[PDB]
């Protein structure tokens, strides 16, 4: 089945935050960003989840008619860290803990980091993540918007919470989310 991109703030109290390479439209949930840019997605807590809580990050595709493919890298992008396998489409930045899965059953892709509290000078937890592929790469997203589903999770893979964003990868994410945004004004 289809994963899940109910927003679900669960008994922590879970939700996403959002902060030109990268850019967050609140009107639209949606993110810009440029390829292989750093994208700070910030998780919000009302308490400290247990030890072992992970955070996983997941790409879907947003209209219902894609929803059952699984996003992954064009072949350009794909043929082209040392730590995330070529054919994920999202990379976390900048943490020493970050595990590429593939289901064996959906053969979908994730990334888990585990949950760490707010870094000093901050009320939220900000994790970097990377797109590896553009939104118009045929062979690999061809234009069709995704969403990511973040999960929060106990040490066995159990929801804790969950909220989603939809994501552009673009070369101009600034002048793309204007164009998108006067759309919704017009
Ligand atoms: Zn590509």
């Amino acid at each position: 089945s289809v994963p899940s991109q109910k927003t679900y703030q669960g008994s922590y109290g879970f939700r996403l935050g959002f902060l030109v390479t990268c850019t967050c439209s609140p009107a639209l949930n949606k993110l810009f960003c440029q390829l292989a840019k750093t994208c700070p997605v910030q998780l919000w807590v009302d308490s400290t989840p247990p030890p072992g809580t992970r955070v996983r990050a997941m790409a879907i595709y947003k209209q219902s008619q894609h929803m059952t493919e699984v996003v992954r890298r064009c072949p350009h992008h794909e043929r082209c860290d040392g730590l995330a396998p070529p054919q994920h489409l999202i990379r976390v930045e900048g943490n020493l803990r970050a595990e590429y899965l593939d289901d064996r059953n959906t053969f979908r892709h994730s990334v888990v980091v585990p949950y760490e509290p707010p870094e000093v000078g901050s009320d939220c937890t900000t994790i970097h993540y990377n797109y590896m592929c553009y939104s118009s790469c045929m062979g690999g997203m061809n234009r069709r918007p995704i969403l990511t589903i973040i999960t929060l999770e106990d040490s066995s893979g159990n929801l804790l919470g969950r909220d989603s964003f939809e994501v552009r990868v673009c070369a101009c994410p600034g002048r793309d989310r204007r164009t998108e945004e006067e759309n919704l004004r017009k």
